[PDB]
């Protein structure tokens, strides 16, 4: 059918662009920072930290908007229901990505080659904004995602007929509608619907999302960092 297509195309793009490899974040568990290192990432000046952690956090959402460009009728959309959709979806799918890179035994993320829990990060003092952030993960890391269903769900956290401002919102809900057909139809296939009841509800993904994002704005506000923008017309409605 058009939708075991749409499925396998979905996971290609996600196979392509998912930055880190599990095979490799799961083999890594064990490259944990020491207690020096750790010391060493706290002592940091809070705008070297920003500089990093802002630099990686770009560029997650640059493979985001590559998964996104070779989501199948992605691009057939309009440029401004493109902007759209990853103005309020890719930071959304960086969070859920992160699922893959933390370790919920020791509550530790993968970060610059090892894993560290949220003290790492003590000089950017987003206390409690980091531990919402690790918490999220810490959620999802139950569902023990399968890639096919980070593939697919990711591609329905994009792909939202209901983001504000769409001019073409019955071309969105064609592309969403198949993406949920095609979602339902893997889960089914897989034996693995059960994980359907136990995804975050919208409004908390939204709500840590947005602030996320707010305060990397006031970051940013504070001690802009400069990036290669590899969607324009998308950066310039974050860094305008
Ligand atoms: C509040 C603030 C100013 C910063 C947030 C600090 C911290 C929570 C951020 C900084 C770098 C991020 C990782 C960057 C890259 C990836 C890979 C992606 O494929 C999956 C996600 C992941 C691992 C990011 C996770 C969140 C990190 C650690
Ligand atoms: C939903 C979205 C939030 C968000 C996006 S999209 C982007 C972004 C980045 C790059 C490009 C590109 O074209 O290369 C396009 C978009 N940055 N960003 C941020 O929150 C952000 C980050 Cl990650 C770092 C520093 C400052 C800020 Cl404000």
């Amino acid at each position: 059918t058009e939708i075991e297509h749409l499925v396998q195309s979905v996971c290609k793009s996600y196979r392509e662009t998912c930055q880190l490899r599990l095979e490799d974040l799961l083999r890594q568990r064990s490259n944990i920072f020491s207690r020096e290192e750790v010391t060493g990432y706290q002592r940091k000046s809070m705008w070297e930290m920003w500089e990093r952690c802002a630099h990686h956090l770009t560029e997650a959402i640059q493979y985001v908007v590559e998964f996104a460009k070779r989501l199948s009728g992605f691009m057939e959309l309009c440029q401004n229901d493109q902007i759209v959709l990853l103005k309020a979806g890719a930071m959304e799918v960086v969070l859920v990505r992160m699922c893959r890179a933390y370790n919920a035994d020791n509550r530790t993320v993968f970060f610059e080659g090892k894993y560290g829990g949220m003290e790492l990060f003590r000089a950017l003092g987003c206390s409690e904004l980091i531990s919402s952030i690790f918490d999220f993960s810490h959620s999802l890391s139950a569902l023990h995602f399968s890639e096919d269903e980070i593939a697919l769900y990711t591609a329905l956290v994009l792909i939202n007929a209901h983001r504000p401002g769409l001019q073409e919102k019955r071309k969105v809900e064609q592309l969403q509608y198949n993406l949920e057909l095609a979602f339902h139809h893997h889960l089914h296939k897989t034996h693995r619907q059960s994980i359907l009841a136990k995804l975050p509800p919208k409004g908390k993904l939204r709500s840590l999302c947005s602030q996320h994002v707010e305060r990397l704005q006031i970051f940013q506000h504070l001690h802009p960092i400069v990036v290669q923008a590899a969607f324009p017309p998308l950066y310039k409605e974050l860094f305008s």
